[PDB]
């Protein structure tokens, strides 16, 4: 029990200790983000779960020129502090330059890798005035890092940004070939020095090649000629091993894994090394020695498989698993939480998000509600529906609006209104039994209609059976009914199947959807109402979980089906029902996430590029901020229910046309084995729908009216 | 038809005011209702329409301080005789200047004006127009302001009150330097009342305070000199009941309340003595001699002389069968569409039956049923172990063991607003260290959540309606003892009896009770589990929801039921209770609950170290929620504590205690376990706001006094 242990993790916040001489010494709070390259640190992030318990993320950070003793000393402190916190903390091994996204999210003024350490006699605490003559190099995109560099022109290159810190004057230098997002972020390194390190009393001078002030030319000399500046299919696969010098044995050859494969007596390693991270899962009932040696366990597994030493390592206690970990498993369920608030773990970057329940009356006032439910509006706007025959849009009979045949593909042009600026959504619905010359036609025609309308409408491709929530809400109160095949083109109408089964599901908004499924018992579920119609009789089955909205939709389907139903509760019904299904087997009844879906699958922001033919994606750590949407990039906003494609105005055109495909490749490569039919929603810069903007607390509508870099330089210049 | 004015009296719902001039009744002009000459006496007839369609009469007569005994006696004579013209169905009130009843004050809360003069000095209400005016009013008090005419001089002024110097076409309101800013707010509709009613709109209102008096003011009053300074609760518990004979003598019948309703026989007249609280009631039996019934007012006067109560004591005379709710609450379990009496300040309230579908659209429905929402929002339940919140097993959500205390954090949505409720449930067998821990932990989490959540402390057995509705359709199950702690599990009782009661919303609650026949009730379903078998009893009154809840309780108890209607039951059912005795068969108030116990709003303070409460008369209005006060809203089923933003910290910390002490002192002998619900200004729940017709959500966005002064400054 260290004295620093007693101050650790008492209240939500961030705490940083430096390991100095086998002791924990606090880093001054205003310097959080500065890390000496020669040192090791311990970092405790305390989040307040909505259930009332506190959640602990324990990181230790190893600089590149770290000594072996203090590298080991940090590990000892994390192991011993996890114990002071009764083994409920999630532990992280972080090394300089390769830190986890979680760790990086704590500091979005960037981090600074300072030269020196305890061995060379350097501290964070500094006298009131101290002569400064440092230089920093700033590279990367999602989370910027400034590395202390030798004060010389040999450190410079055309393409990066540089901060030469002269004390009361901070000189930010932007290379000639630095594109303009990098200068913007390099400026919050400049201000961090001014505000945090100099208590405000300093000025920031920005310059580029050929406009260096004499103060800069005095220290570095005459400027010479500077030189130039200076992969996704890996993430799909992962294996699960069991831990017992200790050895390992494989348990699952490929993901998704069975949640039952983790037993509480042992420790497991989930190997995701080709993507740069390995997990260690501490069973509730493992040897005290195995749980205390989990970090050395991970170290030995990294040597054994010849993974890079910089590989990220996370250790998770049973019952405190992270959402990224649980997504490796098929249908993870925490036996606790369908009741209570939240789940075992609350991702730090959405811990501030206040949860808004859906209320149709006031939805038009809350972008938060629109995003948190995927509902741009209440669904009552004007709309036109086309069925695609051959290569043409053919208008659908307005009386049949809401009915969709699986042998067709459709286009919906919808006019939404929410808040202060109106917009349009183009839905491309592709039935599972539409001929793929027509599906492909529906795609092209969708893009054609987007550019006819000036290129501003949202485009969202949906596959039959995985319709987004806002799409079901477009038909007054009537349910969205989706037949498994056939066509509504005037030509060949067909004779309905002998015995058909429909599944009637509802969304946060009370709207309903009726999907045909093969008439078999293994396709039922207690969360929904169903409708089975035979030549004999007409059933309406109702699940234990099905509520009042599920049945209102279900009959109105009977009303369209030319029927009177037999109302039938779950488990207690005539034995004529299950003969109509050709027997009986198991069907899954575990309830749906609903309000906790955001807890189990927080939205994540990625950048993506198709350069040199390799797809590659970069997660953007920390809170979702509009500032991270680089106007020359195509971004991915994954909200689990759908993947948003944000295309910047100034992005390359080959990336713009491939926006749909890029998202499809993100889904195909997700280690969670995502549903291939997951809707993809392309979104243009400056015309983002509410269901996208709402995820960015502090979104400003005029953000791009003034160029972002030019505005930032106004704050420093005046 | 004693009088020509009698024929116009009480024909239509409204208010009627006559001044007693020369042993005659002459109408006060309607636009001047509220002005009263100190030298006169008035008769005031309030006519409200009962919910069945009949008219009910409240007859007041008002005695000014400078009233003559003859014209005061004439008012009393008229009150007795107009009660007679209305066939003796009226409740009569004796009101004296400055000490009027809350009922009387509710008629005028643009304030009252106590004018100088009277009939004897030849002054009338009707006056020629554009007439010279030079009057001065001192405006003190708080709940219902009173502006008394004072001499036009600086010697009438003081540091702390408000004053209106009425100059005719110019009305000057002066606010003393140390006048708190709610009283200035109140003086402001004293000022406009003169402007709108007395000056036909054509007049201007100039507000000023110490050191900014206009020259018009300094011309009339002179140079302003140095002004001087400005200028309980346990009484209401006890009351005694006497019987009246004839010269009058009295004899005691009930030493302390609650009284037996049967103690009043229809042959005699009774006096309920509550003089230490300032009121006495006299009760006229249906079949007493007219001679005693016509002298009820003189009887009350002489009884007040005998006990040396102050002359200003309020007097109400009640006819049998027409008693007021405040009167009936002195008796244990009073039994008579609507009821005998409808309190005036809720006669306009339209009653909303509960419909879950549109509850989110009607705050009125939320208040009238104690349901902030349908109960389906997200919630977290904690059990208190030692000094910690421990989350409950989600499988047992809805079950509560009486040997523990719990905290429930509930997220409600209603209309377009969000809110939170923290329920503190304290089991009857929880140890007092754990009870107290749950209390402290409750307050701790309220401040963790920014101080905005509603806090509601609940005692086992008196659960509010909205708490029972939180578990889908499953009933809130309440065991008599034991704990759900992962540590010591316990062995359930040999034979257990549950009482299954339902709410306005169909939600149910299953409360364990002693296995005795005298603990049954015809309105509810019951569940008896013995070692042998499990009965499910059903009452004459028990409905669909009562056994649906009762059934699923059997599902939790792992037992199969034998359905048993009341009066038609096996011997094993009555063996399992150890015999047979009488129990409760009187049906519940339900929709008439608001009629018998209308909501009432009080202000309370702990200043001087004594407790004090002041009732706020009239219609419940947001304006009466003084931002520097702690208010109590008693809805009988629950007591709301409304905490003003700008109240002292000693009062905020004692908000829970203040409500407990209000309950302890109620003469009705309220259930000590009555739920208390603390509520913060600007974060009021729908079940509170719904009682306030005209509630504005942005009312405090602009300061109330600043907004009021803009209306007069126009």
């Amino acid at each position: 029990e260290h004295p620093e242990f007693l101050k650790a993790g008492k209240e939500p916040g961030l705490q940083i200790w430096r390991v100095e001489k086998f002791d924990l010494v606090p880093v001054p709070t205003n310097l959080y983000g500065d890390f000496f390259t020669g040192d090791a640190y311990v970092i405790l992030k305390t989040v307040q779960l909505r259930n009332g318990n506190l959640q602990y993320d324990l990181h230790y950070w190893l600089g590149n020129e770290c000594s072996q003793d203090e590298s080991g000393a940090a590990a000892i402190f994390t192991v011993q502090l996890d114990d002071y916190l009764n083994g409920r903390a999630v532990q992280h091994r972080e090394v300089q330059g390769f830190e986890s996204a979680t760790f990086l999210g704590y500091f979005k003024s960037g981090l600074k890798y300072k030269k020196g350490g305890v061995a060379s006699g350097f501290k964070h605490v500094v006298p009131n005035e101290v002569v400064v003559q440092r230089l920093f190099q700033v590279k990367r995109r999602r989370v910027v890092r400034a590395t202390e560099v030798p004060v010389s022109w040999e450190s410079f290159n055309n393409g990066d940004c540089f901060i030469l810190d002269l004390g009361n004057n901070i000189h930010q230098w932007c290379g000639s070939n630095s594109n303009r997002y990098e200068r913007l972020k390099a400026t919050q390194v400049s201000k961090g020095i001014r505000d945090n390190e100099r208590s405000g009393r300093a000025r920031v001078h920005v310059s580029e090649e050929g406009t260096e002030p004499e103060a800069m030319l005095q220290v570095l000399g005459p400027k010479p000629a500077l030189p130039a500046g200076t992969d996704a299919a890996n993430r799909k696969l992962a294996k699960l091993y069991k831990v017992s010098t200790m050895s390992v044995s494989l348990v699952a050859d490929e993901n998704p894994f069975a949640q039952g494969a983790l037993k509480s007596e042992d420790c497991f390693i989930l190997d995701h090394g080709k993507d740069g991270k390995i997990f260690v899962w501490k069973g509730k009932q493992a040897n005290t020695e195995e749980r205390k040696a989990a970090l050395k366990t991970a170290s030995d597994f990294i040597t054994k498989m010849d993974y890079p030493k910089q590989t990220q390592v996370s250790v998770l206690p049973e019952g405190g698993e992270t959402p990224l970990f649980k997504q490796f498993f098929k249908n993870w369920r925490d036996p606790d939480q369908t009741d209570g608030l939240g789940l075992s773990y609350l991702s730090s970057h959405i811990a501030n998000v206040e949860r808004v329940p859906f209320d149709a009356a006031t939805l038009h006032t809350s972008t938060a509600m629109a995003a948190q439910h995927g509902m741009d509006d209440d669904g009552t706007g004007q709309k036109q529906i086309w069925r695609i025959e051959g290569s043409n849009k053919v208008p659908v009979d307005p009386a049949t609006y809401g009915q969709f045949y699986g042998g067709d593909s459709y286009i919906i042009l919808y006019n939404y209104r929410h808040g202060g600026r109106q917009g349009q959504i183009i839905y491309n619905w592709q039935g599972a039994q539409s001929t793929q010359d027509e599906v492909a036609a529906s795609a092209i025609l969708t893009a054609q209609l987007d550019e006819e309308l000036g290129g501003t409408p949202v485009q969202s491709r949906v596959v039959q059976g995985k319709e987004p929530a806002h799409l079901m809400s477009l038909f007054g109160g009537k349910p969205m009914i989706i037949y498994k095949g056939g066509t509504s083109r005037e030509g060949g109408q067909t004779a309905p199947a002998s015995t058909r089964l429909f599944q009637v599901r509802a969304n946060s908004a009370g709207a309903t959807r009726a999907v045909e499924v093969l008439p078999k018992a293994g396709a039922l579920n207690s969360n929904d109402a169903f409708v089975l119609k035979t030549p004999s009789a007409a059933y309406l089955w109702v699940g234990t979980g099905a509520s009042e909205a599920e049945k209102t939709g279900a009959q109105e389907l009977l009303r369209v089906l030319r029927a009177q139903p037999v109302q039938v509760a779950e488990g207690s019904e005539p034995d004529g029902f299950w003969e109509a299904l050709g027997g009986k087997a198991a069907y899954r009844t575990s309830p749906r996430l609903k309000d906790k879906k955001m807890d189990a699958h927080p939205p994540r922001l990625f950048a993506c590029s198709n350069k040199i033919g390799r797809f590659v994606i970069e997660e953007v750590p920390g809170e979702l901020m509009q500032e991270d949407l680089a106007t020359d990039d195509v971004m991915l906003l994954d909200t689990w229910d759908q993947v948003f494609v944000w295309v910047g105005k100034d992005s390359q055109e080959e990336e713009k046309t491939e926006a749909l495909t890029s998202a499809k490749r993100y889904i195909e490569t997700d280690p969670a084995n995502r549903d291939r039919r997951t809707p993809i929603t392309v979104v243009k810069q400056g015309f983002e729908p509410p269901s996208f903007v709402g995820w960015f607390l502090g979104w400003d509508d005029d953000y791009w009216s003034v160029d972002p870099l030019d505005r930032a330089m106004a704050e420093l210049a005046a």
